[PDB]
């Protein structure tokens, strides 16, 4: 029975998610179960903070989630040391930034400076990203050893999720050797169609690939000169970045 | 059913917590069965606000940032503090502006002006400069150290009115100020004629996310109006920047 | 107690009627004693919403501009709005978007963005190019005739994207076709990527004071979805231009 | 009793200056009634437009007032006559432009174009204006036929708003005369303290001073060629204005 934890966390998840507000009255209509009951669960979504109740006593989701938000991306050092060089290159470019956080055979948004004009894409922090129709994806899985690497095209599976997007691990596995080659990535439109991106590798101590910066936008943009422009910029933090991982 | 107690208060120990913790040290410390406390950490690391590292011990999930960053970016401090603002009217009869920071600039996001108040030429969505305003120059006062030096650095102040600051290093003594003084005053810094108090709301990190300020015909603004006017600032700005977190 | 219901009936009457007219006319026509008429009457007159001429017939008072303006100057298009909006994102999932008219020029003063949607770099406050954009357009296409040959006759129609209208008689077509079609589509003509489809909200007058609409990756935005999608945006634009007067 | 009329006219004019909103509530305890009867009231005024109900309940004015303004405002030709020109005005010298209508030994403010920059005047349409401490106020009683004249300084209080608010008929008139001299007139914080205007008069049929058209802003402004400016383009839209008017 114990398990109530999971409506609470259904609730909550449910609050977050939805735009605009909820009154008492409508999560009891939505989870099967009494008002009486609901302000049991409510009560301590508002004492934690986790939602904020309206004067209207409808209801609105709270600031302790931002703040764990932050304390989860305060513990990834390498935020802090990149942010700056992010915001720069996007000033230097005008385009969307992204880094993401290498773990295990996913990615994940540490960071993302958006860029002038809004983009077709749906990116934001926390989010998980395929480590194999991104660049900065790619741009990572082109340094892992290889042996873990060996083991990745091994396990993880390859839906294509554009027609652009790689399903062959023979051509995945070249592909990653031409990364190698001129030390970053390019997607043509693999990962979301309308599309392209450009990342480039962040080392650590031990020179392993722990995250992968790249500049986002649509395809147009990206020409055989602006390529180079972005890979150029991007190398350029990348290498001053990794040098604060100890590398 | 207060087992949503020890829920949240188990996530907040581990969002809390730099190191990790395995689900035996959870037991121990909350009180309960090792087989209790598998239970609030099969369902945390469930819908991801936990994950468990091959050292089998727990740290916090990266949905707590997912759900972090898709609540920041809908947060309304408009809705917020809006009747706070309406009150603030309602104790002072002075026209009263919100003031959102957008970078080196300012956003006006709500202004609630009497029918006895001046008519201002402000309006939502308006741009406002942080280095003529009460709202702007309290916003200033407690940016970032690394940030203000940067602000100063590039940011033109221009000299819209006679008594507009213009010397970057005047400025960060009138901040040093305000910083101090706990809120600040536009002597007819930003328009003739008319000058304001103003206060900043802080976030949950203690950043001035915004600030809230009187504004009224420079004659009115007396000594003794002024701190009066202030004090009711802060009184509603705190009540604010707490419901952010603070 | 329902003499209230009398009061602004001939309250009503007066204030359309271009004429004037004396106590025993309102009596006559509103089927009551030339004592209770002047009871109206004497009441109507103390709060000023009615002014007696030297020939004792009566016409509106000055009260009503100034309640007028006093209202119009503080209402809230957005607070009466929002949940519409709001409503408009649970039945499209896309996106959405309230632009109040700034002149030449609109200013975001709502944005309702679901999970699924495009995140986008507009936000509250922001300067929107009124020939770029569907709530924009829709808003030109509505604007007073002499207004808008004035808005072709000053405004640059810059070349942001390969899809934007750059040449004032293409752009009039353009209107002229959403004047008649009900609505707008962005083509790509504000951002790359991106498409909208926008209505305009009417106050009582039938002005173009702002316009709502529909913000998604252009792919996704086929003849029927645009249909779909624009019929979403009216419904929900009647009756907010409904409760301003429309 | 049927001055029920009175506490309408009382609950509604309360709504109107009131910051934010109000609960059916919070009237009735406002007028000493019942929650009840408050909800006679304002269903009617609900009704009627009047006022807005929110989703809370609670109640904001609704647009019915502003239409009854636009109606009001509709009833003066000269509005829609001169508009433009006050628009023009502002956008010629960046300050406050305002048009009082002539009503009596009264003006009315008909018309209103803001200027750039805040000033510390309050002014709004529909409110009323002594005809003696304001320029475009000054400038309507320097063409008054001299017999009406005669009997304004007769009948009109000039209670000091100012320092500077002339208290002596003698001196209006000397004053007055001035003003039919240069063709315009001058409020050197005679009406409000810090605030300063230039005023010239706007012709009918038979040439009777029916309007008002002045600049506003603060003292600092108004320098000797200020002056010589603002009048300038004042008169210029005078003429054109009057014209309109049969003159
Ligand atoms: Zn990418
Ligand atoms: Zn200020
Ligand atoms: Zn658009
Ligand atoms: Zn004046």
């Amino acid at each position: 029975h114990m398990n109530t934890l999971k409506k609470a966390f259904e609730i909550l998840d449910f609050i977050v998610k939805n735009p605009g507000d909820v009154s008492v009255s409508e999560i009891a209509e939505k989870f099967n179960m009494s008002v009486s009951n609901a302000y049991k669960y409510m009560v301590v979504l508002e004492e934690k903070g986790f939602v904020l109740r309206k004067k209207d006593k409808r209801y609105v989701p709270g600031y302790k989630l931002i703040e764990y938000g932050s304390f989860v991306l305060r513990r990834f050092n390498i935020r802090d040391i990149a942010h700056d060089h992010l915001v720069d290159i996007m000033k230097r470019t005008g385009e969307t930034v992204h880094l993401i956080l290498k773990d295990g055979f996913e990615g994940v948004y540490i960071d993302k400076v958006e860029g002038e004009q809004s983009i077709p894409m749906v990116s934001r922090l926390g989010m998980k990203v395929d480590l194999y129709s991104t660049a900065s994806g790619k741009s990572i899985l082109a340094f892992v050893p290889e042996k873990e690497l060996k083991e990745y095209l091994k396990i993880v599976e390859l839906k294509p999720k554009t027609p652009n997007t790689i399903t062959n691990p023979r051509v995945l596995k070249r592909e990653l050797e031409k990364i190698r080659k001129r030390g970053y990535a390019v997607d043509n439109e693999e990962n979301e169609i309308g599309i392209m991106c450009v990342g480039v590798p962040i080392f650590d101590h031990n020179g392993y690939p722990v995250a992968g910066v790249s500049i986002s936008g649509v395809a147009r943009k990206f020409t055989e000169e602006k390529i180079e422009e972005y890979s150029d910029v991007l190398k350029e933090k990348a290498e001053e970045i990794s040098r604060k991982l100890g590398y």
